[PDB]
């Protein structure tokens, strides 16, 4: 599925993502963008033979098990297909995790170099949230 703009901040909030972490709703949303382009189909392999899935690129290396990552970790404990589903519950309570785990956000390349330090508020401007 391909979210639009406010349908996924509208989702992400009802998730909890809102300040999560102190993240407010526009960081989550910009890395969205920059990351999947809103699909929650999207696919990257990486150099290293790990792959990024989902709507937040969320990587097997650490993260989820695609049966193709050997030696990798599975800290979110849930097959990587399941961050490819049209409904981000399993996208967003992993990106949870993630972002708690001390390097916030700049775990997402996206959002370090495209969203951090912008005005982040203007990816959830005009929605009814
Ligand atoms: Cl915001
Ligand atoms: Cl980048």
């Amino acid at each position: 599925k391909v979210f639009g703009r406010c349908e996924l901040a509208a989702a992400m909030k009802r998730h909890g993502l809102d300040n999560y972490r102190g993240y407010s709703l526009g960081n989550w949303v910009c890395a969205a963008k920059f990351e999947s382009n809103f699909n929650t189909q999207a696919t990257n392999r990486n150099t290293d033979g790990s792959t990024d899935y989902g709507i937040l690129q969320i990587n097997s290396r650490w993260w989820c098990n695609d049966g193709r990552t050997p030696g990798s970790r599975n800290l979110c404990n849930i097959p990587c297909s399941a961050l490819l589903s049209s409904d981000i519950t399993a996208s967003v309570n992993c990106a949870k995790k993630i972002v708690s785990d001390g390097n916030g956000m700049n775990a997402w390349v996206a959002w370090r170099n495209r969203c951090k330090g912008t005005d982040v508020q203007a990816w959830i401007r005009g929605c009814r949230l």
